[PDB]
């Protein structure tokens, strides 16, 4: 080892791309990587120089970070020297979407300008598709810059023939981001849920593939439009049982028998992200406490839990090991030595720790809740608790809805919620101001299309101010280029800001519009505390239903909540074209309204059920 060998450093990217020093030029690439990564776009702790003019402009300083970025990897991977090792091409497709974000944000868009010099057949039909050398090694680069917002052809019928965990390996790149927004991606994106579970069924462990963003394949499906949108969870929960037979020797437990502590049954709670600042304490820690009546409840966490969640249990510890398969023992030796009844999960789906032990039996009983919206398709999970009110229809689900009471599961207000109010009621409007709540993942094509129509066939002027959760640095000019394309100058893409901020920029809003198909639950609630009113889209998944089911809450009017793109459209047109009624709307909401049911109700419920299901199981 010698002094600074590890900083990530635009300039000595730059330099050893220069040098024709590939191999440094590679390391040094993957060291800003993994920091963008780390920083989740800012560009923090990733030292480079800029022009003086470019001080107090962030924005700017960002797209150029991302176009010096841009430029060298251009030099670098156009040349045909280039081999990258297999094991780097693991660690280039694990942070594509890091790359995705360096394109996108620059001028250039993609990377097929790259693409392009790795075709070989001079005489073709299609532009587009690029006819590769015969080298594996020129199949690995073509992969690493197949992005998102690439416009090049991709076939993986013949990609899986020729190399499986290649194909594998992109599909779980393409799948990362967090940003699948615009038409090409989403595009990209969709055919791969249809087309990619299947095929990840075939495997037989997660040794090739980008495993460290598997999380984010589970998750980021829900964000989808179409029905089967979830499948690639059921490929992937059998390669993760495969994966942990094999590679971690697992034996499940044996739960024909179960121990008490204080002469209750245990329930054992695998958490993540459960900090009480955040929303599935919010949302879950009163049904939590109020299962003590019949359960001794063991916490298991991160050091992420304060003081405030780690009171909600009776016991609580930290998940150990090194690997993941120690921390599944670890979990398996807490319901072992406790003999667990009930195995939990309030939410599942943001850890993969979570992801992994629901492949796992541990409980007689298994259950998640919804912190994260959407069925597991594992076989190993039982139950699914969930709010009556909020369910759609029972066949999104592979598990046993378990339907608690409307007011089972009590909220816990933030203590950020301010205590006064000033409503602004404004009687003339020139323009009428429209606000949404959201973060970059609810951003889809047809989300935007929604908002153009409503722009276009409005008889009064609209604005759309975004307030986005989610744009952070790199990221954020893209996510800004995207709203442009549809909107132009009737939008104004806000960075991420801090609660306080974004209250303000919903406060000068006439009315709010809500994202789908997945819906909000704070905005809402952020909303309604700014004695404003809006739209929502409904649908069959509990997350395309919370908004009706709280618009009920709320006391709102149930022509609000929209059930088709078209009646959305034509229902946000109405409320910003009828100011009288808008008007109206708004004081009876600011008068009447439903925020104190929310923070109330009697949370025993999960306890009872959860209980009856035990005592059930125990005549047998």
């Amino acid at each position: 080892t010698m002094e600074n060998e590890n900083k990530p450093n635009v300039a000595n990217f730059e330099a050893a791309v220069a040098a024709k020093d590939y191999e440094k030029a590679c390391s040094e690439l993957l060291l800003i990587l993994s920091q963008l990564d780390s920083n989740f776009g800012g560009i923090q702790e990733i030292e480079f120089e800029y022009p003086a003019q470019l001080q107090d402009l962030e924005q700017e300083k960002i797209v150029y970070f991302c176009t010096r970025m841009a430029t060298a990897i251009t030099t670098l991977f156009s040349d045909p020297v280039l081999e990258i090792s297999d094991l780097g091409v693991q660690r280039f497709l694990v942070y594509q979407r890091w790359l995705a974000l360096i394109f996108a944000s620059s001028p250039f868009v993609n990377a097929d300008h790259i693409l392009q010099t790795y075709n070989r057949e001079p005489n073709r039909k299609n532009s587009l598709e690029i006819h590769l050398d015969s080298s594996k090694s020129s199949l690995i680069k073509f992969c690493i810059l197949y992005l998102p917002e690439s416009n090049v052809n991709l076939n993986l019928d013949v990609m899986w023939n020729i190399s499986p965990e290649l194909c594998a390996s992109l599909c779980f790149a393409l799948q990362s981001p967090r940003f699948i927004g615009t038409s090409t991606a989403f595009n990209k994106r969709a055919t791969i849920l249809q087309w990619f579970p299947r095929h990840l069924d075939q495997l037989k462990n997660l040794n090739n593939i980008p495993s460290a963003i598997s999380h984010d394949v589970y998750m980021h499906c829900s964000y989808d439009t179409s029905v089967n949108k979830h499948d690639v969870k059921r490929a992937l929960n059998h390669v993760i049982r495969r994966h942990i037979e094999s590679e971690y020797g697992w034996k499940d437990r044996d739960v024909a028998h179960i121990g008490y502590r204080n002469n209750k049954p245990v329930m054992v709670v695998l958490l993540e992200h459960f900090h009480s600042a955040h929303s599935i304490y919010r949302t879950h820690s009163t049904s939590m406490i109020a299962a003590r009546e019949h359960f001794y409840l063991i916490g298991l966490g991160s050091p992420s839990v304060d003081q405030a969640g780690q009171e909600v249990f009776d016991e609580f510890h930290l998940v150990a090991g090194d690997n993941m398969k120690q921390k599944l023992e670890f979990i398996r030796s807490v319901c072992e030595s406790n003999g667990a009844a009930i195995f939990y999960m309030p939410s599942i789906g943001m850890d993969m720790t979570t992801i992994f032990a629901s492949n796992t039996r541990l409980a007689p009983i298994q259950a998640i809740a919804l912190g994260h919206p959407a069925t597991t398709h594992s076989d190993f999970i039982e139950y699914v608790i969930v709010e009556d009110d909020y369910v759609g229809s029972e066949e999104c689900f592979s598990e046993t809805l378990l339907r608690l009471p409307k007011d089972a599961l009590p909220y816990v207000p933030s203590a950020l919620a301010p205590e006064k109010v000033d409503y602004l009621l404004r009687e003339n409007p020139e323009v009428v101001n429209i606000g949404i709540a959201s973060t970059t993942m609810k951003l889809n094509p047809y989300f935007l299309e929604a908002l153009k129509a409503i722009r276009d066939r409005a008889k009064v002027k609209v604005h759309f101010h975004f307030a986005l959760g989610q744009s952070n640095g790199i990221t954020h000019p893209y996510v800004e280029r995207f709203i442009k394309s549809y909107l132009g100058d009737s939008a104004t893409a806000h960075p991420h800001s801090p609660y306080h901020q974004y209250l303000r920029i919903l406060h000068n809003c006439d009315m709010m519009v809500n994202p789908f198909p997945f819906g909000n639950t704070n905005g809402i609630i952020d909303m309604v505390t700014l004695g404003l009113v809006g739209v929502c889209k409904t649908g069959a998944e509990v997350h395309e239903h919370i908004d009706e089911g709280l618009f009920k809450r709320l006391g709102l009017p149930e022509w609000l909540i929209a059930n088709t793109v078209d009646e959305y459209v034509e229902r946000a047109v109405r409320l910003a074209e009828n100011h009288q009624e808008r008007l109206e709307l708004r004081r009876y909401i600011i008068e009447n309204n439903g925020l104190n049911t929310l923070f109330t109700g009697d949370p025993r419920p999960m306890g009872q059920v959860f209980l009856e299901k035990l005592n059930a199981f125990l005549k047998e």
